[PDB]
């Protein structure tokens, strides 16, 4: 009686991250998660974790869960911003109202994930990538839930919150018309690794054909190939190596370009107001260009939160693709 779909409310954290709650264990031990479409593993800190970081987080106690199932296989999870190690374990996992015996990593050592960990307010990370991207070859939860016949579509959507405007939602199971407007385009993945797609980029005169776009919820910014970044930054009001770093500019700079991503079936644009972090409290119309330079073997743009904040996105395991639509401003 309600939404046939599973909705998890999302809270924004300083416009750099947003969290969601899920539970682990027969007894429903609560946890704050960072929903990362950039990784494919789920881990929670253990009560056995004795590092400083862990003293402020919520901890999983297997001895309290009847459904706990020991595994003990040692594993080391590494991201771009750090590593965490622990051993595998299996226990009930409750995401929203869908529970399932899932296999996660129990973390006991987070000293290689600082100051990120301690500086952030989450307990663990819930990967949403593909199995080829995970450790121990674990099927994605959203996929599992499908095989276990708890949902009909191996898909989830993101309606990112907007710092100071509204909260967001992760929907597991189906697409809801209330989050977007305008057509809902679908782009195919070029690899069943990350939610990566191919698009043409256009800025000033700058153009990059068949660029690889990775859509990541765990990236506070938009990444761009370095060369692409500086050609872009020529003349525009912006220094190098600030006081709270990177690129800064008067939020009112009329020279700021609008990104253009076009495909065979869609055209998506990101205006300055979407990639500009504010810091006017440091200067009347002062802003933090939210664009990082990053080079991959082949031209790759990481469409992070700045993009997912403007555009509603659907991730489809069944039809291997990422759907994009104009996210509603307030529902
Ligand atoms: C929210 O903040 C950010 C968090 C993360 C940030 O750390 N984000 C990761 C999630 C996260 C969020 C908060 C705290 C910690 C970690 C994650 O989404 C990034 N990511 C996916 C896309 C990426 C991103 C960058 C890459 O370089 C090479 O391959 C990349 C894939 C990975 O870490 C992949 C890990 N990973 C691999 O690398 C890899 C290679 C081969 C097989 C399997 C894997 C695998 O599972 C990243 C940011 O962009 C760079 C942020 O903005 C800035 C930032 C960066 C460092 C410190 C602080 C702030």
């Amino acid at each position: 009686l309600g939404s046939s779909n599973d909705n998890i409310e999302l809270v924004d954290f300083q416009n750099i991250m947003f969290y969601g709650d899920a539970e682990v264990g027969d007894n429903q031990q609560p946890f704050t998660f960072i929903l990362d479409t950039g990784s494919a593993n789920l881990w929670v800190p253990s009560v056995k974790c004795t590092t400083a970081g862990c003293l402020t987080k919520h901890l999983y106690d297997s001895s309290k869960s009847r459904t706990y199932e020991k595994d003990g296989t040692k594993v080391e999870m590494n991201y771009v911003s750090g590593t965490v190690s622990g051993f595998f374990s299996k226990d009930l996992v409750t995401v929203g109202n869908l529970s399932l015996p899932y296999k996660f990593i129990e973390v006991i050592d987070t000293n290689g994930f600082e100051p990120t960990y301690t500086a952030s307010t989450f307990d663990g990370i819930l990967g949403l990538g593909w199995k080829d991207l995970s450790i121990g070859s674990v099927d994605p939860i959203v996929v599992e839930l499908k095989n276990q016949n708890k949902i009909e579509n191996a898909l989830f959507t993101f309606y990112l919150p907007v710092h100071d405007k509204h909260t967001g939602f992760l929907t597991i199971g189906g697409i809801e018309e209330r989050f977007y407007e305008g057509p809902l385009t679908y782009e195919k993945l070029n690899h069943d690794l990350y939610w990566q797609i191919t698009l043409d980029a256009h800025v000033g005169n700058i153009m990059l054909e068949k660029a690889n776009c990775i859509v990541d919820s765990g990236t506070s910014a938009i990444t761009v190939p370095t060369d692409f970044l500086n050609k872009m930054l020529q003349n525009l009001d912006v220094i190098k190596v600030p006081f709270l770093p990177f690129y800064v500019t008067l939020c009112n700079n009329s020279k700021l370009p609008t990104f253009e991503f076009t495909s065979e079936n869609g055209k998506y644009t990101l205006e300055p107001e979407y990639y500009l972090q504010h810091i006017e409290d440091v200067g009347p119309g002062l802003c933090m260009l939210n664009i990082i330079g990053l080079d991959f073997p082949v031209p790759t743009f990481i469409l992070g939160d700045p993009f997912m904040r403007k555009y509603f996105t659907v991730f489809d395991y069944d039809n291997h693709s990422v759907g994009i639509a104009l996210a509603k401003k307030n529902l």
